[PDB]
């Protein structure tokens, strides 16, 4: 004889477009859906945010609910895998492990090793593309054999192609179960655990919830007026929207797959169809899509892409060590409101619109504090819920002008660049309630309020909000002088 198969997830954290999960339940007795937990992740070198753990702790109580709909159950296995698999694999007669494919570079080191293992104990291994529209090292191939560096290449290249594999079928609407009486699969050891039970101390504050069925609810709500979905063009969009945010918030469910890429990319075109004006990429909501698919075949195929040195697209730069402005910047009292705003934004919900991201990376690295954009990628890396390998160190290579961007004379004010979406400071208030009462003509700037003013507002600045930590006009100058010299360095 019978097959007894492992679906093992990982990222795909979803039922639909699943070609792993269906491969796996074809003429199967007995179906045992995985995800190796660590138990000990949480206590190394990198901090990881409840929000980030909870949101996919949400995602996998989902994948549990829908397996136990369909009679089986997700098993939570503790442990790593190189360990667990081969233990598994005897116990329950395994003859088909399948999961799918992940380019990223500590993935490519867990499922060679898993294979191996899995041919010493005579498991058949099947490895499905589906995190990514297309198969990427095919990509690659078809290129050439090298990555397009540029988004309007690789666009212009996935359009050869042509268009991505459509959204596999749903899986039955039975499963076949794990096996009775399998001492690893004892409920006890094998359920998801709570944030409480983790470790965390303090509760998630992100109001986004993980999972499957959110992902695909909030797809839908996308899609429910088809006119915005056709005329979307993302430099247009208000990043200081968060009641009802600008863009889709998909993407922490396409980091984790509790929404499939292909599928987003098929609805895309079925209302494309009939939208014959739509926007184009880079532009578009497709467009969106294609940039994750561009720096995921770059990021895939160079080496320490997630790094400066040695990295072979990155551009060698002398950014200052400069603890004091990295603290005052993670820990969101820069003493630009617009700035702060948005990093609290980062620690409470784990999400900002792009161009949020933009206002404070740019500020961070070449714009103000010419600190690392690594050290940078390691704070939205604790808390994004999103936080995404190759799409959080590529663009924070390109707002660094380290990497496919080089026009350092281009700089956000952070103070102008917010109010001209949002001159009330309704966003602002939001994340920094210290400023509630602040008069919209100087929410940008308190530091311009008359003493009087900041008084009858209650937020004095030095006392309960901060001092600017640099003047833009003078940290700008000084930091386009530097990467100019950098840029000539490297001639
Ligand atoms: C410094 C910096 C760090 C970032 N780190 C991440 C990260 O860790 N994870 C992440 O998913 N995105 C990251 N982004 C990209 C982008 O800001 C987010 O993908 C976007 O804000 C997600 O919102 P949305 O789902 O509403 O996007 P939409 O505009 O609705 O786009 C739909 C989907 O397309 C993809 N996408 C959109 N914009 C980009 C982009 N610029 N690059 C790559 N893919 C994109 C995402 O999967 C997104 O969910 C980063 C951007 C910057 C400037
Ligand atoms: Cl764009
Ligand atoms: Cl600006």
């Amino acid at each position: 004889g019978v097959k007894n198969s492992i679906i093992w997830f990982r990222k795909g954290l979803r039922l639909h477009d699943n070609p792993a999960l269906l491969e796996a339940c074809k003429d199967a007795k007995h179906v045992y859906p995985v995800f190796v937990l660590d138990p000990h992740f949480l206590q190394q070198s990198y901090k990881v945010s409840v929000n980030r753990y909870n949101f996919l702790l949400e995602s996998l109580e989902d994948l549990q609910r829908s397996f136990q709909a369909r009679g089986s159950r997700l098993l939570v296995l503790r442990g790593k895998p190189e360990e667990v698999f081969p233990r598994v694999f005897r116990e329950w007669g395994v003859t088909q492990l399948c999961f799918e494919h992940d380019t990223e570079p500590y993935a490519k080191v867990r499922d060679a090793a898993v294979r191996r293992l899995a041919a010493e104990a005579g498991v058949e291994v099947v490895t499905p593309i589906s995190h990514t529209l297309y198969d990427t090292d095919m990509l690659v191939a078809r290129n050439g054999g090298a990555a397009p560096l540029t988004m309007q290449s690789f666009t212009k290249l996935v359009d050869r192609v042509g268009d991505p594999p459509a959204p596999a079928p749903d899986p039955p609407a039975a499963m076949p179960p794990p096996a009775e009486d399998m001492p690893s699969a004892a409920p006890a050891a094998t359920g998801v655990p709570t944030w409480q039970e983790v470790g965390f101390k303090e509760p998630p504050l992100t109001v986004f919830k993980g999972g499957e069925t959110e992902a695909l609810a909030r797809l839908e709500a996308a899609f429910q007026d088809p006119k915005w979905v056709a005329g979307f063009q993302k430099p247009d969009t208000d990043p200081s929207a968060w009641e009802k945010p600008a863009t889709t918030v998909l993407s922490p469910y396409l980091k984790f797959g509790c929404l499939s890429a292909r599928l987003f990319h098929a609805r895309l075109l079925e209302v494309y169809r009939r939208h014959p004006a739509h926007s184009q990429p880079p532009v578009s909501l497709r467009g969106q899509l294609l940039w994750r698919e561009f720096f995921y075949t770059v990021g895939s195929t160079t080496p320490n892409f997630h790094r400066m040195a040695g990295n072979p697209v990155c551009k060698q730069i002398d950014w200052d060590d400069n603890p004091e402005f990295l603290a005052a910047w993670r820990e969101a009292r820069t003493g630009f409101p617009w700035i702060d705003a948005i990093m609290t934004q980062l620690v409470t919900w784990g999400w900002m619109h792009h161009l949020a991201r933009h206002s404070v990376a740019c500020f961070l690295t070449r714009g103000d504090l010419y600190v690392s954009w690594e050290r940078g990628m390691e704070v939205f890396e604790e808390h994004l819920i999103d936080q995404d390998h190759y799409l959080n160190a590529a663009n924070w290579m390109w707002l660094s002008a380290s990497a496919f961007f080089s026009q350092y004379f281009r700089v956000y004010s952070p103070v102008v660049f917010g109010k001209k979406y949002d001159p009330e400071g309704r966003f602002i208030r939001k994340f920094l309630p210290v400023l509630k009462d602040m008069p919209a003509k100087y929410i940008y700037e308190p530091w311009t309020a008359p003493l009087e003013v900041q008084r009858k507002a209650g937020c004095v600045v030095g006392r309960d909000y901060p001092a600017p930590i640099v003047d833009h006009a003078v940290a700008s100058k000084a930091c386009i002088a530097r990467m100019a010299a950098a840029y000539r360095r490297s001639k």
